[PDB]
């Protein structure tokens, strides 16, 4: 009865994780397009920048495909949980199914953060190299140093925002992963009662971490979106 | 009995590791709170920083939840060790439990160091963008460069302190992780006698590393706390 | 027939996607190792009497040998993967052995690819760091600070552009590797008919999107060749 | 018959290659920990009243202890690996049990090695960052900015060359580790006679390329010792 109770609370918590993960992925990929536009306008004749754009588009395709799989695996996990509660299938198959949906989602999420991180850092590096060339050329060094300082200030604020999103979900992914690891060690009734108290508290805090992560995702949207418009201008 | 002898010292070593890991997590998360305060004060109208603050609190929740699991798994590990010493259960079940408790804690510990590192780097990056804006604005560039230089000195030494704590326990985690793998390969009596000498010396060096890590934990609180006050000041 | 046919259909398209991935991975490694050769020459010319620079050259050549050796393995495993997939379609072998074989060929190659991008990045970052230390030493010595800062700014612009190009190549295949790894993970969880009907739609779309990612990566690889090769010539001059 | 001879032949050459890796990795670890001692002293001399620096020193001493423990385990497992290989040749034990032992000894050794490279790299980066904070504070204070800016450039030049040297060591063995890891993965997939015949060609070539990487790595280890040691004494003076 305790095992069936834990599997339900874990399954519900994992469902909440995929929702937040999907919201993040949709918004991060939206920011990436606008970021890629700013980068092209900043350096339109660079084959290196063009390679990054093609590479970023390819990575974006893989992220979308990977989450579609994660949603389907969650559905297979739902059935396996019911059957594990009904005693038809070994509960370990349900844990591996829940683990699969969890790991696939976070994997796609972490790649989205990395592509956006590298893109914002690319804009910063390209801008630093463009203005510095004008400063040393005497093309109004006073105005160039100001735009350089402003641009770096805008990219830094966006990089800090994206890093907050990763740390938000990484904490939730860490808690849920520890819960699944406890269930794999607690195979008998004796073990399950030892971890039951810790696991129940972990599932609640994991959902709290998702809440703070969802809040962080919203602020990251406003932060990066506004900063990308000032850069475009 | 020789296998039971190693399993006893190994269980003790993992218990000491979990003790140091908890103190580290307790102190690192405490420094994070003050670090988040300094970051907000540096740029109070930045939504990017706000996203990180929410994200950092969310990550902190996951670290506490993940460590609660590590405590429970250690208790389950203790019973499986007793049964392995008494011959009721295969020692492999005890090793799988010890590895889980060990890996879960270090995962939460390594994440705590990462969140704090990112926060200190944010304080450094935000200050660099604030002072540079004042230097270029003519608001006493001599004095601003002095505050800028001091701030970078304060953030840099704090990053060195956190890095010492992470490397301390990572060394201990490496030794214990190698011991568990050796016991899993040496299943027969012949194999166990070959690794016994290497394992016993490893247990001593691993505990010495945990002690050296605790010392680093002590210095890190005093160092970072003082440095964070000067930045706030 | 109603369900063993859907399994055979997915395993074939998956094998095709892995085949395209393995081809792109080989092309990437071939050119990245070529750019590394040109980069090591520029690095030696930048600091020819440094034992630190020489140590990296020795280390970089050793890593290149491991990348070439690792990819020869990845192609052979693909052949073993082909046999196990066909036998799984014919019901001769459990489908997990075919999935586990595909993972080996996939993971081993991408590992060699990941190292090629990393070694090239470290070399390009070394060229930038060595040049920064050479020009700054000349600027502080009064050896025409205006011209040195111009070369310093140009050099940093050229090294940065090459690092951005390499980063685009890695992210291109990483997206494809992400999709295919998720596809295999779904097939390993969906062993029965009921689960397989749920993931079939997502898997079919994923294999197409994965093939698009491989194409977008190949384009990035070609653009990276022209950019980095040309930039390395300007640095040598 | 002939397939068991091919398997026994590959397992022997693999064991030889893995044995060379652990020895070369051990020599590197011995030298890296020796350079780490000198590096911790240079950092201490640069900032003797910083508890942050002291915390890193204590942490580095602990990490150094863990690396030695991990390497002692890796040699013992290598001995167990040799016996399991002999038993697999005689057909007494499943070859998969021997592969997990070889992989274990391989993974345990490289883990300690990669940590050693990180600790030294982090220590060298700390010396560079601490020096930047010492000279810049003096430059802004008017304490002879001409001499301070030169010392700042000289220190960064010495730290950068050492970081390039250490990076050559990491890439050297990681390339060898990549080849050996790919070989072990191929043997676990090629269980039947047909599969073993496919990987024989790739594995035999890989073992030669893997040993070539070890040779180029050993050269890098020798050059890295002289480079980093020489740079560390100039800073001490």
């Amino acid at each position: 009865d305790l095992r069936a109770e834990l599997l339900k609370a874990l399954l519900k918590a994992v469902e909440e994780f995929l929702k937040a993960a999907e919201e993040a992925i949709k918004e991060l990929l939206e920011l990436l397009k606008k970021a890629l536009e700013v980068l092209k306008k900043l350096d339109p004749k660079s084959k290196g920048v063009e390679a990054l754009v093609k590479g970023a588009k390819g990575a974006a395709k893989g992220i979308e495909a990977a989450m579609k799989i994660a949603k389907a695996v969650l559905e297979v996990a739902k059935i396996k949980v019911e059957k594990a509660i009904a005693g038809e299938v070994d509960p370990e198959e349900a844990l591996r199914a829940l683990r699969a949906a969890l790991e696939i989602a976070f994997a796609a999420f972490e790649l989205a953060c990395e592509v956006l991180k590298k893109t914002l850092e690319a804009i910063k590096a390209v801008a630093d190299d463009k203005y510095t060339a004008a400063i040393l050329a005497g093309d109004n060094p006073a105005a160039q140093q100001k735009a350089l300082a402003e641009t770096n200030a805008l990219c830094t604020d966006s990089l800090i925002a994206v890093e907050g999103v990763e740390k938000g979900l990484k904490g939730a992914y860490l808690a849920l992963e520890a819960i699944i690891e406890a269930l794999e060690v607690a195979e008998d009734e004796e073990g399950l009662k030892i971890v039951a108290k810790a696991i129940k508290e972990a599932i609640k805090k994991a959902e709290e971490a998702i809440k703070k992560a969802e809040e962080a995702i919203k602020l990251a949207k406003e932060s990066v979106e506004k900063n990308l418009e000032k850069l475009k201008a």
